[PDB]
């Protein structure tokens, strides 16, 4: 068929993929992984091995794992823009789709295909441009993404009678015309609450996903299109047990189209416990900053932290359960602030954290794994190029968790992953069941 | 405080389950349950105990119960209107949230709060009336639903900071805003789709929840109202692990608001494996009725019958994997009709299956219980009083769910249940670790 068509690519490996699950089932389906306990179950599934999400994998020594490739690996070897030196976000998708590294010409294709599909309908303009600016942006984003799926040819192609195993093919087109049309969509927020509802303009076949976004969004500094390319490949997926991942794929489990399944997926990546980390960092620095001042010693920004641990708070974006090491979403991230605002206050604050605080949790002894996380580094970085709408950056993550939930929604498809239907029981049931056995 | 306030007696039952809970947990959460294999992880986590759902349970014996009580004594003990012998919805949610039965003076009280609460907002008014015609009925009710969260009090009270222990307080003001909203956006809606968008009118604050809707809806017939009470009360709640339900928890359970939840629930229940059953039956008898015209023989039935079973298909509605016996949901519908509208031809139709295809089942041996479900009874009904918008019928089944998954959304929180993080693999994870095992 082709070289640089995706899709062909695709219907080349899914048989295959099938094939290997098939026999592995066949001699090992009875294994054992793990067992259920009553705290497992009134403590949200935690420690529980419950689903098969194949796009990415967290390895506690190396952080997370796109396809088997660290970050590192993810950085040296996906195509940039021409001129940059960031990671197009289309390779990353390439690479989750396909498992393997695409060439210049194959992301070269798909940035075109994805400027090709991007448009919205008169109806999904009317109701952004109609919304107030009182309605938060991420239920702006979902609300628009639901309106969409009158566009859907799975749904439609369901109603009309088609094979179980030929799903994929239809949820890969409604997958595709998604993402070309998120940043549209995206932008018309951005510029409807914040810019007086300006025009977002023409998409410009030529340029990169990523570029078009932010002429869109209305910026202009060629390094904010830089961030933007590694920001959305590096915040794409990160295993399928957080809330955004689980409820995409559960409610595709339903066959729910992608437009449905992640609006659905948006409004779980709204609550106040998955979406809003960046956020929270961003004002503890800013209030940090005020109390200690621009260029504070190590000293008393010790002095300040420990008084703040021995006062039973925490520091934000410090600390994890299972990595053993500084995130390497954090380590992309310093590097870019080194090359291109190593001199910004706010950067220095952090980089001056980076050093300090790991010892001071140490001492205190209890968090685990004292090192930060990909959220203690984003917001300064927004900042610094002038994006400073906090509400608004929960839709920036959004925009690039579509490329990992997508591209598992198209394989969750390919190989026929049944409804998503455990088994509840009410407190007196387990009770009653513990009682027998 | 109060007899007949839902808050005050709530407020007094909480810490009580919360002390149960604990003290049950100190010895016996480490109780196994079960375990978890390699087929549950690729098969939608089938047969895998893995959450806490308080408000309903189903009992292989005598179908699904309503925080211990069978469908025949809730239709006995449920308070009815005046004039009426259908059980109101508000009785069902009182019990579903205190696990109590409500007097006559407590119901009436809550119908009254769930008129004062029924307003919308000018910009979801807007949003629905500029909808297009091809847009779907669900898609247009869950983006209204999201578009709503701008009225949410707990989105707000979080921002400002609030205990943990009081997050139930205002879950539970937009829970009852919600329900209380609900027929307003559903009418809006089928209005708008089906009768040219023409007003829904006002409330009116002495009638019942149904009663408003099916008034705003334009019917007019005592006992289309007397259907709609009944048809809410029965479709209100069936465990947590079908995917509306689910999705509700999940979403939920990172803390976004009611709104937020119940939007992504529907999109979940707007897909074709949870949503459409009724739809499905109804289309089947309607080709049926074409195929055996209007006075079928009961041999000339089961011919049909058995050279549809012989010939691969299957016969919607009918048969289950673990309820024992006929639904009492599919019971109760057929006793309404039996009543109010015993000669209609399609009811004679689901009537003389009934009678028939149960054997036919059997003599094939395969369907293990070979019984009807809730959703072989509901189209005829809906038909027969003129409600013939099959795609709108989603919509109705989503106004009833919100009863039940509302309920426990209250409890979730009260109890204080933790995000719900299941830990996902890859199936090389898998591989890998079944040859470490
Ligand atoms: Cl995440
Ligand atoms: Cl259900």
């Amino acid at each position: 068929a082709s070289s640089t068509n995706l899709k062909d690519i695709l219907a080349d490996l899914i048989p295959k993929e099938q094939a290997r699950i098939k026999t592995f089932r066949q001699q090992h389906g009875n294994t054992v992984v793990g067992q259920i306990t009553v705290d497992m179950m009134y403590g949200g599934m935690r420690g529980m091995k419950g689903l098969v999400y194949e796009t990415s994998v967290l390895d506690p020594d190396e952080g997370i794992r796109f396809r088997g490739y660290s970050i590192p690996e993810c950085q040296k070897m996906l195509p940039k823009a021409k001129g940059g030196e960031e990671p197009l976000p289309e390779g990353l998708f390439w690479l989750l789709v396909t498992g393997q590294i695409p060439t210049e010409e194959q992301v070269s294709w798909l940035s075109k295909e994805w400027a090709k599909r991007a448009a919205l309908p008169s109806h999904v303009v009317t109701m952004l441009d109609n919304f107030p600016t009182n309605l938060h942006p991420m239920s702006q984003l979902s609300a628009a993404i639901t309106a969409l799926n009158s566009e859907s040819n799975f749904a439609r192609a369901y109603a009309e009678g088609i094979h179980r195993t030929k799903y994929w093919e239809l949820i890969y087109e409604d997958c595709m015309d998604l993402i070309a049309k998120l940043p549209c969509v995206a932008a018309k927020i951005y510029r409807n609450l914040y810019r007086e509802g300006s025009s977002i303009g023409a998409i410009d076949s030529k340029l990169d996903w990523s570029h078009n976004f932010t002429n869109m969004l209305g910026y202009t500094d060629a390094q904010f299109t830089e961030l933007m390319r590694l920001y959305l490949t590096i915040h794409s997926d990160h295993e399928g047990g957080n809330v955004s991942a689980h409820t995409s794929h559960l409610v595709g489990s339903a066959l729910s189209d992608p437009y449905l399944s992640f609006a659905a997926a948006m409004n779980g990546l709204a609550g106040p416990l998955h979406g809003l980390a960046n956020q929270e960092v961003l004002v503890w620095l800013t209030q940090l900053q005020k109390e200690v001042g621009k260029d504070v010693s190590d000293e008393k920004l010790r002095d300040y932290i420990w008084n703040t641990l021995n006062s039973g708070r925490v520091v934000p974006g410090y600390g994890h359960a299972v990595l053993r090491k500084t995130d390497p979403r954090y380590t992309c991230q310093r590097e870019f602030a080194l090359k291109h605002l190593p001199h910004d206050p706010m950067f220095k604050l952090v980089a001056q954290l980076y050093k300090i605080v790991p010892n001071v949790l140490l001492e205190q002894g209890k968090a685990k794994n004292p090192w930060p996380n990909v959220d203690a580094h984003s917001g300064v970085l927004l900042q610094y190029y002038g994006m400073t709408e906090m509400n608004y950056y929960t839709v920036l993550f959004g925009v690039s968790r579509a490329l990992g939930v997508l591209a598992q929604l198209i394989w969750s498809r390919a190989l026929g992953f049944p409804l998503e239907r455990p088994k509840s029981m009410s407190t007196d049931g387990l009770i009653k069941l513990v009682d027998s056995k």
